[PDB]
RNA sequence: GCUCGCGAUGCGGAGGGCUCUGAUAGCUACG
RNA sequence: CGUAGCUAUCAGAGCCCCCCGCAUCGCGAGC
């Protein structure tokens, strides 16, 4: 017990609560430890568990680790062992993701810092740790209605935190590439290089961190927590609530006139969806065509870590992929819990988004049911804004520098369908998920990607 | 040593009491610290001296989302009667094990071979449950509190209110209807914060009144069998409990055979229960005849102090059920429908009690109480 | 007889904080 | 042999705080 042997170890010791923040079962208290002259702490809703954590980091810090919980232990990068303990960057990086969010909110006063699953992309360049850069920043448990879909790219279709926090990683890979093409003098301090085979790719050693308040749901998300002691079915988050159930092996294909007869909007879970980002990268076709792929080096879940259960949704039940393109793989990342993980407030889910990139001002707030912003626009991260991103980048490169042929674009859909090696790398993950018995991948309709920017 | 209605409810209420109190050391144990108290009274014929206790029970309260078992370990709802059914199953278990030992055993169960196919119950032998005060939902929302000789009948039947279903609530007050086209219940969508939601006392009794208290498994073995009285201990309204129990699906049609919808005597006791004082236990006892002693469970988790499983848990269960399955011919069986041993693909195998069930979802859902809202299907993907 | 909105008085499982009592456990101090 | 105190857990009676459909009455409107 921590705070009894931290006390049974060197037993003058007096405790320094900071902030209390919260209601109901949303409240944590911070509590601090002063122990051979080095400031611990903790976090917890309660609080005899804040110090029960700050007394667990004291004596990490000092002596040991404590109970070798053994599904809470964390599988590790295959390759890019650079930003030193994984627990140290897993705690680092969920820190900086909190504290950016503290910012955009007013001090979490804001009305839109009450969320469920927090989100969040962070970005290193050193095997020195201290110089991390928080990207992009979200919130969101919820999906657009069948009856609200866009045909014109005017709508968010997922509005789950981590999706949210990949589109706005998108929105900083433009303007990483705008930056490189817009001066002589800024291309030392874009993200990216010319690269050898063609096209950009990262300045080495640029790595990006994916946080989430929580487990994606799906795959990662089905087990018992009070028993840590197993098939890897893709799954449909359901529209109305939140949660999944998994994808029926055998049912027709969605069409456009039928998810406003019959039936909702059929989205893929967010275990699937950065499953699919650790064999396709987090790029998605359209960057593809200008850049090498990108892969995120580490997933640190601020709750309902599992080690055994998250490596199986992240990439090994998709083992069985072949001939993957090239640059392509199975990237395996760095997976890890944190130290004092939140709670689960039981409690139903808000019904906006929240995100914010690093560049703008302030956040953005989307309603996740119409996929548009409270007063009923489209938001920057929207299919059309990026590919108005994606325009404006094409007009400023030759067409010799460009990963792929594509000349006069004018409709989404094609302009995708031009970026061949991820297509190929595409159905390579397809085909995995189908060879290993765990369904179909559902797409959508392929009307609604079919528009221009005109 | 007569009958009566108010003698037998009566009588079962001082035999689930006494059984009791027998159970806690004369109310001495720090375990006899009771809300609800519940229990079943098993009778043979008309002495009321042949009375025979078979479980005792008592809780308040539901597992906690965060708990949930994926392996059939944790006991989902703790109000008294749920776990007085529980432990009745398992006595139904034993009975069938006493049956299958040898001729002379077979006598003393109180099972026997049906010439419809498996077994049924021995002539005149009833079961009656008994709670300590109403069951949660539709018979004991509209008046949560004692009646009195002054107070009118409920003045407002035809409130679309009345004989909704309606389920308790992780972290909420009271019960609540199935909302209008009300979404299916996820593992994912739990774990990460929605409210565990479970069918109120008073929806599970009726199920009982169509289904049978015997549960899909053990009806590939036996014949249906119901529940021939509900006994309140106080806080009995006699229309809010026949509404709740039976009359809000006398509409239902076309059930299998030997279904019925049962309508059970319903009485309260001569000298009404009082009120418990103290903050209720967060924990659950339960005891079946043949028990050397009780067992405690935490409601919020579902297992017992030290993490271990309930005697009365679905991997518990699956197991007795099991373990009869490989004691009983396959002539004898009722369902000759093989299905893979994983727990919800067993219950499958249970074909006419899946489509009693179904008649009953029916009933609520075209009399316009709601449509019944089951836990994720994870639950019950485990095998032994 | 209901349904909906607003108001009013009440009724019926969570989280968190501050006290009072009992039990265990580990560590001090003093005679 | 004691008393005193300090933490760590449990167990139990109090005081707040804060959440999360139903009853009774009134007003408006509708079927
Ligand atoms: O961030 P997401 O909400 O998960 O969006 C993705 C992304 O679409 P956009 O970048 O156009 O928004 C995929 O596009 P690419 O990765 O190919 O660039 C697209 O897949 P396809 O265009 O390859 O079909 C997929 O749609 P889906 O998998 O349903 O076809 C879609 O996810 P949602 O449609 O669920 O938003
Ligand atoms: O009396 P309970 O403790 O509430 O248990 C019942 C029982 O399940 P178990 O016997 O496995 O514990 C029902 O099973 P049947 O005997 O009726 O077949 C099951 O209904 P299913 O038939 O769908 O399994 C129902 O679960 P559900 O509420 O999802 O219908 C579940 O109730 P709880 O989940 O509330 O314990
Ligand atoms: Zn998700
Ligand atoms: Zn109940």
């Amino acid at each position: 017990n921590p705070v009894m042997i931290l006390n049974e170890l060197r037993p003058g010791l007096k405790y320094d609560f900071l902030s209390e923040s919260g209601e109901s079962h949303a409240k944590s208290f911070v509590m601090s430890v002063v122990v051979d002259g080095q400031f611990f702490e903790g976090s917890g809703r309660n609080k005899k568990l804040a110090k029960a954590r700050a007394a667990q980091s004291a004596l990490a810090a000092i002596f040991n680790l404590h109970l070798d919980q053994t599904p809470s232990r964390q599988p590790i990068p295959s390759e890019g062992l650079q930003l030193h303990l994984p627990q140290v960057l897993a705690d680092a990086v969920s820190r900086l993701v909190l504290g950016k969010f503290g910012d955009l909110t007013d001090n979490f006063s804001s009305p839109h810092a009450r969320r469920k699953v927090l989100a969040g992309v962070v970005m290193t360049t050193g095997t020195d740790v201290k110089d991390a850069k928080v990207i992009s920043v979200s919130t969101g448990t919820k999906c657009i209605n069948g009856e609200y879909m866009s045909d014109r790219g005017l709508a968010l279709n997922d509005c789950h935190a981590e999706i949210i926090s990949r589109r706005s990683l998108l929105r900083f890979l433009y303007t990483q590439l705008e930056l490189y093409l817009n001066n002589k003098d800024d291309q030392k301090r874009s993200i990216f290089q010319k690269s050898e085979r063609g096209g950009f790719r990262l300045k080495e050693n640029v790595q990006f961190h994916l946080y989430i308040s929580t487990s994606p749901c799906g795959d990662a998300r089905i087990f018992s927590p009070h028993e840590p002691i197993a098939r890897g079915q893709l799954r449909t988050k359901i529209e109305s609530g939140q949660g999944t159930i998994p994808v029926r092996s055998n049912a027709s294909i969605q069409t456009w006139d039928g998810v406003l007869q019959g039936e909702r909007l059929l989205t893929m879970s967010c275990s699937d969806k950065i499953a699919r980002w650790n064999v396709v990268g987090i790029q998605g076709s359209l960057l593809s065509i200008f850049v090498e792929p990108i892969y995120f080096s580490s997933i640190i879940l601020g709750s309902l870590y599992h080690g055994d259960h998250l490596s199986r949704a992240m990439y090994q039940r998709i083992s069985n992929i072949e001939d993957l393109p090239p640059l392509y793989t199975l990237n395996k990342p760095l997976l890890s819990g944190i130290s004092n993980a939140e709670a689960r407030q039981p409690g139903k889910a808000p019904n906006f988004s929240v995100n914010w990139t690093v560049g703008d001002s302030a956040i953005e707030v989307i309603n996740a049911t119409t996929g548009k912003d409270e007063l009923g626009r489209a938001s920057r991260l929207c299919k059309h804004a990026l590919y108005c991103r994606w325009m404006r980048v094409h007009g400023k490169v030759p067409s010799h520098l460009l990963r792929s042929k594509i000349t006069k674009p004018n409709v989404y859909h094609e302009s995708k369908l031009a970026a061949k090696e991820y297509q190929a790398a595409k159905a390579r993950l397809f085909t995995a998920f189908i060879k290993a018995g765990l369904g179909a991948w559902v797409e959508k309709p392929t009307e609604q990607d079919q528009f221009s920017l005109t």
